[PDB]
């Protein structure tokens, strides 16, 4: 069937992941802030650890995409690289004497090779003997001072594209660094054969333009069904964003309503503090989603802009409950610095009461079995060594609705 | 006589500074982070002192440049306001459902209102009651939302950070943080439509505000055309490879320098002309602890290769190679801050801002590096840096030139 | 009359206050935060500075006793010295190599530059050539690496000690560091002519013993009249500190309540988010104090430890307010982070609606004076360059009582 | 054989290990930096992995006592949980409305619970109903005050960090942070009243939880009696000037040691043990960045002086000094940590704890530096870094060697 999200719960057929790689080895502890990740990881202990993720979605019929192979794969055809080459190589990112050495020696690499140096980044010490890389490794020796740097956070799928109902957003980053991976995942949409020849839309985003005050990030959407669609502002998610895309789902009847999950204020995104597990079950982090404030942005013919938003009254509990037609909805608290804590949020749901979570989380996992959920789990060692769990490392692409 | 700076110690004809203003009455302990400044400071006195600093430089015969001055009658030209509305008022900057209301707003002030306002930020409160407005004072109210439709630039006090007059062009420099480029946008907007620039002859070398320069950066602070064809450039976490060579790269290919030194930073963020500044023909002030380790490079036009330059790293202490691209045995040099060190008290005196050979302008509270710059030759004047020097400032970074002689 | 604090308001006879000095020379931006200081200061203007506040005081026939001055008299009482010597002179602050040379040198000093030297620490360099001034030397250049340690917060006498009544605290300070300040404030309260013959009670604390997780800091205790002591409890001040100090008071009949201003959670006092101005007038810090919790502790025969707790229904402002037997507090609201932000708390009441302040703080001072305050303003530029005004650069000794 | 520790790689007899446990259990991510603790770890697996650790050791013959023992089996005896509670429970500590609940409490507890609880600290939480305990909750709620009436302990996992022998004789550690003074204290009761310890011979060095130690600061880490006479401490952010002084006069006077060399680290809190570790006689794992730059100074006693020792700065690498010092030409080293450079990915080999020469406890995740000591000649046993090493942990801040042959 059609490419298209169209719940939380709902059956998962098609599911997009990256695993960790080349990236994560040029991680070093002097680097990791500036690279955007938190920590360093035990890079081939992470891979089997998200290849054990991988292997339990496919043994239950998902169909697993690895970005690493669909990259490989759009790489194929030359005009895929030339466009994401013209992008990604330029005087401003490389610098003057080296985008032609760089350009060609990547143009030399086999497929697979080449992909893995556009996720994982290419140093100096890669470069065929040059000046060029040679003054490079001085102001690294001499100063403290990579070509192209490294995107360890792609193995967070969900943070750069968006599946909403039948479209798609690419996502405008608020680290400019970012942008890098969302680029990546455009030429695959655009390109690859799993994409090019499907129907959809793009509701919002474009690798060409700025956007500036505008960002907008994956943990913060959720088309949760019934034509409703959940987005949180805060830190990462602005409100010049959410209009832009609220109005483009409207004007092509893709969504009822928008409701915006407004976030107190440490940057989090609404998937870090609340998340489905079932039909009517949500884990959440008290703290925060008890603070949130909920308002509500519809589709209204008499406005210059097309829309109107209205602060809800209830709490934002209530009004998700209401907004896919339920009485309340079950919460499992969890989070919030009975044998040790633990943050069982972001766990990611493969059908409806079935979810992968990790194995720390005892005492959450305990509480969603007793709330009838089967709970998979994987090893949390080095995969959530910091932030983000299954919800994070997935990118659902076809996943089935639910109901009223 | 014609716009460029040839030294860094001629005597200064034209300079470009501004004072602080409602961008600083919207600080706040806590957006001052967000908003890249230091600290709150005492707005209304911190203008007056600001207000000695230019009356001390005007009094001495140099045509100084007010901002607020410049843009006032700048936007006063249709086109010249429609060209900044146009790059700073989109649904990406300020949202769908304001951008219109808040156009007419300020289409409908008074010209030096307007300017005070583009240079100091809107909040919500600033527009007529309406809809879109009251949504976002709810914003600020139930979520604790900045309120500000146009943020706020506190920075446009350091003239110094996003252009420099190199030899008789400028660069609009792409600053590291995005928000600071909307200073660019406002002082590019000057030296487009502004009578005192717009007919002027001089050279764009390089920089351009509508276009994204990724990884190129590039902050004034770095930037120094010290003369006798020679520019230093630093190099650290504000200025980067990739804009420092396409900038001499363009200086090359129209002649207007024989040599770019790039001053190699080790590694907080620092600007060149934060640990060190030139106070005469010969003499220096200088901040040891990162002097002593700059590695210095030279960058010269070169035919023989495919993007026409070379570049080799020099030997020599960088000391050594200012003083030898001067022609000069050795350059005189006052030692100052250190965080450990003989001396009364700890303090700071780099970033004076010369205003002829060996007369510069400083602050009062550096009494230690004042009197040993005395001591060295140097008439001081001074200022006070209870408010402008709350922090990173100096005369050097409060200061744009647009107009200084050569030396020798 | 007698030594002792009737109130936060009453006419003020007596008071303590400290100028900056050597401490403040010693200071540099590597060394400030383990010299528990925000900034460097321009020393001399701070001096000129804190003359002028106190000269304003003085012009008003205030006593003004400054530290310096008091260090200089006790120390010349060899038994006084001898005694702080002896406690702040050992093997375990100095070291082996350096305690005799270091109390030989110190002792052949002349009075005021001794005192200036126990103020504002000692340098290796201070010392006369020696081996072990040497190795010091040595390991400040080849490792970065004073035998006395500077103390640059004695410039904020009221953080020290505590005059309440009839009585003072010789406060037991959050950081071990500052104890050095208590020590030699306990040595001028001992020796000193002004206070050895003079009658008055230690309601708590001692230099000589350790008092762990007991901690009191001035900024939070305020004797406000009526029998009654306001005190913060926070970062900085600790249950386990106020309820002995309590204990101590309700035993001697010194006060009939204590009430426990319960500060939420950046560590701070109860005078830099509340003051008074006035009988009936206070400035605050909206955010803190409308969140504070007061507790109220008072003297119960039918207690093991002597005492009983209750915590209040109503806001601490009305708690306060009837403590004083008044209707309500006028209140003027200051911080937040109107031409623009400023932060007027912290002025030291002279006498009733006689208030010093910072001449920054414009908007607030206006708002003062339009509510009967007469505001004298001294210049923040280096005082004030970071935490406390008058308030915590004065330690009040006398202040007459106010009323019902 | 007598208690002892005479080399870092020599034949291991006898070590202390403590068992991450309730205090993990208490750790949160707001409550983590007051209680000097990297982050929260998954107790229950990082109790697995700590027993695989001790299982691996002592299946090898070595004897491992375990904190939680030896407190518990110390703890029946009458004076000595006395002599504990009269230290840890005070009107200082816990509150004048506390004291006697809670030391009632805790004595009616079963020997291993109380255990539990001494090293893990004590909640509102776990008393009998009551006036004063409900007060506590009531700061908690009301406040967001830390519940803790006794704070919990996760530190004593690294059992090297409050005690060091060295040659026969201990040292009853004044650390830095007042805190964790309180591991000592119960350290400290059971080198004083547990079988193992009271009746053998030994000699205490240093130390004393009776009295306040001012500036003198030391911690295990930065201690290693490598042998041969020589004592190498660490000087840095957490043992200090003032204590080592009078620890090597200590040892100078009862002749115990010939020689102090102290590593002057140069300046992040860092101990010796973490930037340096011994695997063989003449192997030794590093991290160059401040390997390269620790300044040696040698300590040895001296009858003509006042204090009785004397110093000297010596001239060659701390490498080199260390190498002459054990009768070495020179040092085979391993070079690991950087946080920059040629291998697969980064990893910090330091902290292995050699249990006889050339055989080693290491981390699983350090693959690089695990295959170089490998080819280096080392046996190198893993134990799982996932939740004992989600920081600065490390096998040797894990043990605290009890006895320990000597080497050469």
């Amino acid at each position: 069937t059609k490419l298209g999200v169209h719940s939380e719960a709902g059956k998962l057929r098609k599911v997009m992941v990256c695993s960790p790689g080349l990236a994560h080895q040029r991680l070093t502890p002097s680097n990791c802030d500036e690279l955007l990740f938190d920590d360093v990881i035990w890079v081939n202990q992470a891979k089997r650890d998200h290849f054990d993720f991988v292997t339990k979605m496919r043994e239950r019929g998902i169909d697993v995409l690895e970005m690493h192979n669909l990259l490989t794969e759009t790489i194929q055809n030359p005009e895929a690289l030339k466009w994401i080459l013209d992008r990604k190589i330029t005087a401003d990112s490389v610098g003057l004497g080296l985008t032609s050495e760089l350009r060609s020696w990547l143009e030399s690499l086999e497929p697979r090779k080449l992909a893995e140096y556009l996720i994982g980044g290419v140093a100096a010490d890669d470069l065929p003997a040059s000046e060029g890389a040679n003054i490079l490794k001085m102001y690294r020796e001499y100063l403290g001072h990579f070509l192209l740097p490294p995107l360890p956070n792609t193995q967070f799928t969900r943070d750069t594209t968006c599946w909403i109902y039948g479209g798609v957003t690419l996502n405008p980053m608020y680290w400019p660094a970012r942008r890098q991976e969302t680029l990546l995942t455009t030429a695959i949409y655009k390109f690859h054969p799993e994409f090019a020849n499907a129907e959809f839309e793009i509701w919002y985003g474009d690798p060409d333009k700025d956007h500036g005050s505008s960002t907008l990030e994956g943990g913060d959407v959720m088309p949760i069904g019934n034509g409703v669609v959940l987005i949180g502002m805060g830190e990462r998610s602005s409100r010049q964003a959410i209009g832009q895309v609220a109005q483009s789902l409207f004007a092509k009847g893709a969504a009822e309503r928008v409701i915006v999950a407004g976030l107190p204020k440490a940057a989090m995104h609404l998937d870090t503090v609340f998340s489905f597990c079932d039909r009517d079950l949500v884990t959440v982090f008290p703290e925060v989603v008890k603070e949130i404030v909920p308002f509500s942005l519809r589709p209204d013919p008499s406005s210059p802009y097309g829309m109107n938003i209205r602060r809800e009254e209830k709490t934002f509990l209530e009004v998700v409950a209401e907004s896919l037609g339920l009485k309340k909805l079950r919460v499992v608290e969890t989070g919030g610095n009975r044998e040790q804590w633990d943050d069982g949020n972001n766990v990611v749901c493969l059908e409806p009461g079935v979810v992968v979570g990790y194995d720390r989380n005892t005492y959450t996992n305990t509480l969603l079995r007793k709330a009838g959920v089967e709970v998979i789990t994987i090893s949390a060692s080095e995969l959530g060594r910091g932030r983000g769990g299954g919800h994070c490392m997935t990118c659902p692409i076809v996943r089935d609705p639910i109901d009223y």
